[PDB]
């Protein structure tokens, strides 16, 4: 059924990534994303709280982003990720993205890239 | 005082530049919430000159936003994302210190790049 991400517009879809940290997201009839993430990445902060996540999808990408604050837990960190549609040849839909990370550690501002993978949890 | 943080821009909208001349103005919401626009002048890249939609969250020394390249005017098939860290300038100014990805659909399907910006905030 998913074309692109056009075919998340007046959805709620969970998005699991490599390392099972979970994103969950409302898609409007704009492209408009709107939900939670949750960090569950081993020997790192602010884990298993939802955090607020907002960005936008259109055609075949999609940009969203987190503030590692949400009044219960600040690790002085944002995430972004910016990403595109993959079909697998298994039948499923995965989001390919590059991560920029922003924090404040001991030695002032720093900031880092990476890459993460999020597949569809058809629940 | 200079800056502070991001949460006490709420209120007030901020503008901001980058070292290609592209300008973003945001406003953030009292959760931290960031909206507004960015007009892209980047050197070689579509979408220059015209508004496009940003949303991101901030919250004390760090930002996450992100620009999906589509506005209903031009759409260059593609998003961006951004994470950074404010730095405090000689005489009372402040810079976001930025790394970014763009993601873009062609003829191959998905792609990647990245790189750094320094945005400076304009009073």
């Amino acid at each position: 059924g998913f074309t692109d991400f056009d075919s998340l517009s007046g959805t709620s879809t969970t998005w699991v990534n490599e390392l099972g940290s979970v994103m969950t997201i409302d898609v409007d009839r704009k492209g408009g994303v709107t939900g939670y993430f949750v960090n569950n990445a081993p020997g790192t902060g602010c884990r298993g709280l939802p955090y607020d996540l907002s960005g936008h999808a259109h055609g075949s990408t999609i940009a969203f982003s987190v503030v590692w604050s949400n009044g219960i837990a600040d690790c002085r960190s944002a995430t972004s990720w910016a990403g595109y549609a993959r079909k697998t040849f298994g039948g499923g839909v995965q989001i390919v993205t590059q991560w920029s990370l922003a924090f404040v550690g001991k030695a002032g501002g720093k900031i880092e890239t990476g890459q993460n993978v999020f597949t569809y949890q058809a629940y």
